[PDB]
């Protein structure tokens, strides 16, 4: 896997992000995690859904450098959105919402599991620290 460079446009939520990549604006969903939303009328605003929210778009917004990873399987989803790990300054943010307890690792899709164990040893660690939705 490669990453690659991309700029921030805008954060939409905790789990997705639309960032200028290639020089087009897209909208990425965040690969293998699962992050209580602040969208979708199902339930709206779910429990720690603003925190994920303010904690993905303060690490996007704060950062020098932002690269995009895409796995080795589909790198759209059936909404358009690109599926990729995304880092801030060297640090990804996926494993960042899951080790602080603001995520939970996915049902993963093979063969887009590429960094499933990093983050499900992660999860382990912010259960036992019973973090956040955890706690």
């Amino acid at each position: 896997l490669h990453k690659e460079p991309a700029t921030l446009i805008k954060a939409i939520d905790g789990d997705t992000v639309k960032l200028m990549y290639k020089g087009q604006p897209m909208t990425f969903r965040l690969l293998l995690v699962d992050t209580p939303e602040t969208k979708h009328p199902k339930k709206g605003v779910e429990k720690y859904g603003p925190e994920a929210s303010a904690f993905t778009k303060k690490m996007v917004e704060n950062a020098k450098k932002i690269e995009v990873e895409f796995d080795k399987g589909q790198r759209t989803d059936k909404y358009g959105r690109g599926l990729a790990y995304i880092y801030a300054d060297g640090k990804m943010v996926n494993e960042a919402l899951v080790r602080q307890g603001l995520a939970k690792v996915a049902y993963v899709y093979k063969p887009n599991n590429s960094h499933e164990q990093h983050l499900r040893k992660s999860e382990a660690q912010a259960k036992k620290e019973k973090l956040n939705i955890w706690s």
